[PDB]
């Protein structure tokens, strides 16, 4: 299955946001990160991906499709806007085995608030 996440200068949640900021997919599914506004990319947050998963980092303004195979929760960020809270979470499969690990990772304050909210929204 093929999902979309938009990268925006502003949204419901404030400035510099992924929409949706939380997404549940199945192993083998894809997500395309879409540059609705210029100046954004997507990068896994180091330390916030499941055992055996590969890190990734797209180019600014790249329409970037990623296939998620390793089950677990993945924290993602926009490289330039991370400190300003531009983050998201993708959960792959049920019963993520790395939830408390991800819940405990340290991030910029504005990013941490949005990560916490995205994790809550996933029912974690
Ligand atoms: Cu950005």
């Amino acid at each position: 299955a093929d999902f979309e996440v938009h990268m925006l200068n502003k949204g419901k949640d404030g400035a510099f946001v992924f929409e949706p900021a939380s997404l549940k997919v199945a192993p083998g599914d894809t997500v395309t990160f879409i540059p609705t506004d210029k100046g954004h990319n997507v990068e896994t947050i180091k330390g916030m991906i499941p055992d055996g998963a590969e890190a990734f980092k797209s180019k600014i303004n790249e329409n970037y499709k990623v296939t998620f195979t390793a089950p677990g929760v993945y924290g993602v960020k926009c490289t330039p806007h991370y400190g300003m809270g531009m983050v998201g979470v993708v959960q792959v499969g049920d019963a993520p085995a790395n939830l408390e690990a991800v819940k405990g990772a340290k991030n910029p304050k504005k990013a941490q608030e949005r990560l916490d909210a995205a994790l809550a929204a996933l029912g974690n």
